[PDB]
Parts: structure tokens; C-alpha cells; sequence
DNA sequence: AGAAACTCATTAGAG
DNA sequence: TCTCTAATGAGTTTC
């Protein structure tokens, strides 16, 4: 692949969903993919990297 | 069984 | 140059 560049609007939403959910269920993933217009792959990857970053933060 | 989604560890694209 | 983080690979869970 290349390298997606999330807009500031898209990150704001992904971080909100992250505070409420560290693991996202598929219903919510598709709901967020449709809403922000990203693929389910992008969201699934973002959460995987977001969690690895969260455990290393502290 | 097979497909999807995890973790770890790493590579490499861009502010 | 330096730092953050998207994407991929090997190997493991989960249903």
C-alpha cells in the first residue's frame, strides 16, 4: 500500500471512539468507515496501532 | 477448518 | 534530523 493521511476531523473522531472503546466492534467499525469515508481496513489498523501506542505510553 | 482480527516487532512515509 | 505513526509480516486467538 501507500500511506493514508487522516484529516484532523477524522482523527478527532477516531480518538473519541478510542476513549469509549479500545477494541471496536464490527458494527461500529463499519459505522465509522461509512461516516468518515475510510475502509474498514484503515480503522482496524488505526486501532491496532493506537493500542500499541497506549500500552507504551505508561 | 478457514477467515478475520490480535500482538509484537519493524520498516519506512511524511510532517 | 527527529519523531510519530501507517502498513506489513510472522505467528497466535477466536468463533
Amino acid at each position: 500500500r501507500t500511506r493514508t493521511a487522516y484529516t484532523r476531523a477524522q482523527l478527532l473522531e477516531l480518538e473519541k471512539e478510542f476513549l469509549f472503546n479500545k477494541y471496536i466492534s464490527r458494527p461500529r467499525r463499519v459505522e465509522l468507515a461509512v461516516m468518515l469515508n475510510l475502509t474498514e481496513r484503515h480503522i482496524k489498523i488505526w486501532f491496532q496501532n493506537r493500542r500499541m501506542k497506549w500500552k507504551k505510553e505508561e
